[PDB]
């Protein structure tokens, strides 16, 4: 249930809901297989991979997602889940997401992690 923003200024609060089950947390440059739901700060759901049919998957600091996902995935264990509460510095704040988001709108992502490296 960690935080790195109203202290050092790294844009995020990651809530533990479903802890851990396998063997450890991932490393910088790791291949990871996730499942996400996500909302804007007004309570508006822009995406939900669970409803669309397929899953989400990335490589920690390689192609790249958002900095709030690289911070929260680095601190997450094999198989379980967490809800991300992040500032625009770690997400769309520099330019905005093309169909609906501008340079100053806070975010919310509930992300599950199944497997990564060991």
């Amino acid at each position: 249930g960690v935080d790195i923003s109203p202290k050092q200024d790294e844009g995020v609060l990651k809530v533990i809901k479903r802890e851990g089950t396998g063997t450890e947390t991932p490393m910088i440059g790791d291949r990871v297989f996730v499942h996400y739901t996500g909302w804007l700060l007004d309570g508006t759901k822009f995406d939900s991979s669970l409803d669309r049919k397929d899953k989400f998957s990335f490589d920690l600091g390689k192609g790249e997602v958002i900095k709030a996902w690289d911070i929260a995935v680095a601190t997450m264990k094999v198989g379980e889940l967490c809800r991300i509460t992040c500032k625009p510095e770690y997400a769309y704040g520099s330019a905005g997401s093309p169909p609906k988001i501008p340079p100053n709108a806070t975010l919310v992502f509930e992300v599950e992690l199944f497997e990564f490296k060991g």
